[PDB]
DNA sequence: ACCGGAAGT
DNA sequence: ACTTCCGGT
DNA sequence: ACCGGAAGTG
DNA sequence: ACTTCCGGT
């Protein structure tokens, strides 16, 4: 599981919308408790250490790859890319 | 290779502008030529019987997954969604 | 062309 | 995760 | 918080 | 494709 998978799979759950949900335009997401985010995927890739300074560097990673922006002025709020360079990268990570 | 990956390949490429290419309508894509397409999808899952009547229906698969949408009364054109739901499906096929 | 149910891999 | 078939629109 | 350039990762 | 570290604004 990537990063990404990960993050939908608890945003897709309602049970988890009390730290981590959709906002509700496009594909944008924001991350209510984002320790408690940074801790479950800390358990997913078995990384004890795991907190959220580390887990969004992986997201800043993301841009580059072209499949995620910062929501600027929004604390905590990333967004999904709708383009097709985001698509291209997402179904093929080199 | 998904179905959905092999078309995103074909449109990164713009030596196949002749029988596949983008619209410039955010995710929007035509398929100019059907057939070729299905013969080339056709060699990649060695089902050299393949034709458009049956990708086409692949992709009429991908509307209840909700990662696909016709653009109606434009032939031989889709598009895909930018939506939590579809991007759901994209991270977990089944 | 596009649709969508049903049976199959 | 599509493939195969197909009658209706 | 958010940034991102560098080195280490099984 | 992240993880770790951290001195940037």
């Amino acid at each position: 599981l990537q990063l990404w998978q990960f993050l939908v799979a608890l945003l897709d759950d309602p049970t988890n919308a009390h730290f981590i949900a959709w906002t509700g335009r496009g594909m944008e997401f924001k991350l209510i408790e984002p320790e408690e985010v940074a801790r479950l995927w800390g358990i997913q890739k078995n990384r004890p250490a795991m907190n959220y300074d580390k887990l969004s560097r992986s997201l800043r990673y993301y841009y580059e790859k072209g499949i995620m922006q910062k929501v600027a002025g929004e604390r905590y709020v990333y967004k999904f890319v709708c383009e097709p360079d985001a698509l291209f990268s997402m179904a093929f990570p080199d």
